[PDB]
């Protein structure tokens, strides 16, 4: 699927649809 990431105050995390 389609899964962007996301650097949030240093943790960079996948987060998928």
């Amino acid at each position: 699927k389609w899964c962007f990431r996301v650097c949030y105050r240093g943790i960079c995390y996948r987060k998928c649809r």
